[PDB]
């Protein structure tokens, strides 16, 4: 996160830290949307990743950290016409639940709709500086704003037309999600509306809003999968 600054350690309880083994590596981050279940980008998931809740600095461990692994792994599979940028998700099942804690706690799938104009919270542990590759050791938050899809179209060209994704950013640079923040939550209004995607290296630049995975897509499918629907998951 560019343009921010470290995250008060009590902000972020459902930002989830995904970590290789050996060498001990952050990857990306998640969110925590139930006990056992947690929700990631496609892009930066892979098998095997340790995951940690109720973590802020990653050289310390709080008394209530929390270390998982996924069980189970899901992906959208519903819509062989979408292409890879409509269905960035992949929906975690924890090897054990996690109870609330200090530094633990879920959030909620979006119960009402995206709205232009919210101011959006933005967090991780990724790049933090637009002109070097500085990683932190806590994670860092700030506020952009979702904006009028108009505003992102034109900058991407690779990406079809789509109603599955949200525009967000400051136009006028400086503030700005960055390389290996993605998974990580867009809260607009206090609702969890979108998850870190992609946007333009380098960073936060003036007139170069991000994409975030539109969250509100996903809440029939999630409930149906964490509600034990195997087949039926998607929709008819
Ligand atoms: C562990 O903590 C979470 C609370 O999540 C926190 O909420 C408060 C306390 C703040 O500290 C936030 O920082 C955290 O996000 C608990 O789960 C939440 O329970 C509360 C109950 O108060 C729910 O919030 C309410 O939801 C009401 C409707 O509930 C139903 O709908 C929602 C979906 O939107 C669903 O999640 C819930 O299961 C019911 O289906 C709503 O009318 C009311 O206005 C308010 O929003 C919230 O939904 C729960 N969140 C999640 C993610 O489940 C656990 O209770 C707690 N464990 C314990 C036992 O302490
Ligand atoms: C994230 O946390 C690390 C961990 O360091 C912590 O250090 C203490 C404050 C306790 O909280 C420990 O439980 C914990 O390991 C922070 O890194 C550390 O920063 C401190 C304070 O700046 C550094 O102290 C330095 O010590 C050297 C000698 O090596 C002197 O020369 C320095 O002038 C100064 O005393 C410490 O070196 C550093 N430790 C490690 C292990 O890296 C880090 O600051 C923190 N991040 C943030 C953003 O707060």
């Amino acid at each position: 996160v560019i343009g921010g600054n470290e995250c008060d350690t009590n902000e972020h309880r459902f930002l989830a830290a995904f970590f290789t083994s050996r060498p001990w590596t952050f990857q990306c981050a998640g969110t925590l949307i139930h006990e056992e279940w947690v929700l990631a980008a496609a892009h930066c998931y892979k098998r095997g990743l340790n995951i940690y809740l109720g973590m802020h600095n990653q050289s310390i461990q709080f008394d209530d950290e929390q270390r998982r692994y996924a069980i189970e792994e899901h992906y959208y599979r519903c819509d062989e016409k979408l292409t890879k940028w409509e269905k960035d998700v992949v929906l975690l099942k924890l090897n054990k639940p996690v109870s609330n804690s200090t530094h633990i706690a879920p959030l909620s799938l979006p119960s009402s709709p995206p709205s232009i104009g919210s101011v959006c919270r933005v967090m991780g542990w990724g790049i933090m500086s637009s002109t070097k590759d500085i990683l932190p050791d806590v994670p860092h938050c700030a506020n952009i704003n979702l904006l009028n899809y108009m505003e992102c179209v034109a900058h991407y060209p690779d990406v079809p037309e789509t109603t599955r994704l949200l525009c967000a950013g400051v136009l006028e640079g400086g503030i700005d999600t960055c390389n290996q923040d993605s998974g990580g939550p867009l809260i607009c209004d206090g609702q969890f509306q979108g998850i870190v995607f992609f946007g333009k290296y380098p960073c936060a630049q003036p007139n170069k809003p991000g994409l975030y995975t539109r969250v509100s897509n996903y809440n029939d499918w999630i409930q149906n999968i964490i509600a034990g629907k195997t087949t039926t998951a998607c929709p008819p």
